[PDB]
C-alpha cells in the first residue's frame, strides 16, 4: 500500500464492455 497503479484490461467488441480476465 504506497501508489495507486493500474492494471491491464481486455476489451469487446460488443455491448460497451471492457475488462480483463
Amino acid at each position: 500500500g504506497s501508489k495507486k497503479p493500474v492494471p491491464i484490461i481486455a476489451c469487446n467488441r460488443r455491448t460497451g464492455k471492457c475488462q480483463r480476465a
